[PDB]
């Protein structure tokens, strides 16, 4: 019996990563962000909050290589979670956090919104794969790796995606972004106007209903001044913009 609403932040309240919004910077690395965010969450869930770490977007973005795609010029979720199963991922927090083994090297920026940071730009290079932790971090790069037991596609089924989240925690998904999506502030996003911009990868962490509209609860990787504090809701139940068609997840190995 699935509940009418579910929010992973409410189910697993000693897992702060689920609460967190990252900033992919001037880099098309959302494929990597949705993966390491959901993986961070699932490690904390899998251990009852005994292990709570920011998994390194840098390590996945820079060290996966051609298996995952083309780094900052785009990649795909399914191979991101496969990489976690094969080579694992070290820890790493936000730009200049000094959190973990490999904190993200690309500065934060303004994503389709006004604020104090520089506006995000295109054409950024993928940073180099560096298999060493920031000076003074313990343990070693190799010792800090977290591995996946498995990786898998979730079927294009609303109730299967809900059950997956409900049992195992947040997932990665991808959908088609039309230009009206860029100006999202609140409520349940449905495509009403604008042309296709491209595919986008995100973290799905729950569901609900607002004013009779069923939705998914989704985290973007565009900082907290984008959207609804960095989150959005998107129409659920109709494979809207492909939101149910590209869902990926995986079960962590106990460290
Ligand atoms: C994942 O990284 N997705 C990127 C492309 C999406 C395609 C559909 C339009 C929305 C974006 C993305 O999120 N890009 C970021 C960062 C960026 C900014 C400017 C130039 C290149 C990359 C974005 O904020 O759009």
């Amino acid at each position: 019996k699935l509940p009418a609403s579910f929010d992973a932040r409410e189910q697993w309240p000693q897992c702060p990563t689920i609460k967190e919004i990252r900033d992919q910077g001037s880099c098309g690395s959302c494929w990597a962000f949705g993966a390491v965010e959901a993986i961070s969450d699932r490690i904390c869930i899998h251990t009852n909050a005994h292990v709570s770490v920011e998994v390194s977007a840098e390590d996945l973005l820079t060290c996966c290589g051609s298996m995952c795609g083309d780094g900052c010029n785009g990649g795909y979720p399914a191979e991101a979670w496969n990489f976690w199963t094969r080579k694992g991922l070290v820890s790493g927090g936000l730009y200049e956090s000094h959190v973990g083994c490999r904190p993200y090297s690309i500065p934060p920026c303004e994503h389709h919104v006004n604020g104090a940071r520089p506006p995000c730009t295109g054409e950024g290079d993928t940073p180099k794969c560096s298999k060493i932790c920031e000076p003074g971090y313990s343990p070693t790069y190799k010792q800090d790796k977290h591995y996946g037991y498995n990786s898998y596609s979730v079927s294009n089924s609303e109730k299967d995606i809900m059950a997956e989240i409900y049992k195992n925690g947040p997932v990665e998904g991808a959908f088609s972004v039309y230009s009206d999506f860029l100006l999202y502030k609140s409520g349940v996003y449905q495509h009403v106007t604008g042309e296709m911009m491209g595919g986008h990868a995100i973290r799905i962490l729950g569901w609900g209903v607002e004013n009779g509209t069923p939705y998914w609860l989704v985290a973007n990787s565009w900082n907290t001044d984008w959207g609804d504090n960095g989150f959005f809701k998107i129409l659920r139940g109709q494979d809207h913009c492909g939101i149910e068609s590209e869902v990926v997840a995986g079960i962590p190995r106990t460290d």
